[PDB]
């Protein structure tokens, strides 16, 4: 029922929607949290959102970051938006990376970009355990 | 005199200021044209920010960007945000990082006028 690119995402992978952005879980995350945070409009750079869009797309991922940052015990939050083919982008669709940062996650905290460019998976409950736990912090 | 953390920030490499926001080239740049845009209060962390600040610091990120892709002939862009100490961050200052992107790009400080020269071209681009 949702659409990430050019694949349907099933909705048990989604734990935020709101008028215009949705926040799901990853299939393979680089450290646990890792979620995403997208328009709902499948636009492929960021330049194409319209204004209300970005205002929307930016305070949900301000809220997602501090729900993740709790759920997994996290002391700092790195957000990325690999804007277009050639800083890493897989699914032409706008996605903000939401991870949650620990002391000593990465020995080098520079070693986290690496990761993300390179985007074997989690199972289908094991994703949508982790979804229907952080729903609970939106309601 | 714009702040930046504890640094004062000379108007002279600024160009770009919002209501909300405003916009700096980098004294130590990871590419050419790798910009910060940050709240104009000096807040550490992302969720301090009020939503209106960042609606405005997120629109004004979306334009510089646009901006830095054309001037150094970029085809993508890279934000990114190191929203607190154990994500990297230097500053403590909410600041998103702008970088143009080139094929191939991966696979010490620079002098006031050389970041004055920078500004003052990209300020070209907000003047329409
Ligand atoms: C059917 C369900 N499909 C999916 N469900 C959940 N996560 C998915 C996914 N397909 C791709 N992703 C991740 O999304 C990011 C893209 O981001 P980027 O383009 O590299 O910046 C990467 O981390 C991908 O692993
Ligand atoms: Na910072």
């Amino acid at each position: 029922s949702f659409r990430f690119g050019q694949c349907l995402i099933k909705p048990s992978v989604v734990f935020l929607k709101t008028e215009l952005s949705f926040a799901l879980v990853n299939r393979k995350p680089v450290v646990p949290g890792h979620v995403l945070v997208c328009p709902l409009r499948p636009v492929e750079r960021f330049h194409d959102l319209r204004p209300d869009e970005v205002a929307d797309l930016f305070q949900t991922t301000q809220r997602v970051g501090t729900v993740v940052e709790k759920h997994f015990h996290g002391t700092s939050l790195t957000f990325s938006m690999q804007d277009g083919p050639e800083a890493g982008q897989t699914v032409k669709h706008v996605n903000v990376h939401v991870l949650p940062r620990k002391a000593g996650d990465f020995h080098r905290n520079d070693s986290i970009y690496e990761e993300l460019q390179k985007h074997s998976w989690r199972s289908e409950e094991e994703m949508a355990a982790e979804a229907a736990a952080l729903r609970v912090y939106f309601q």
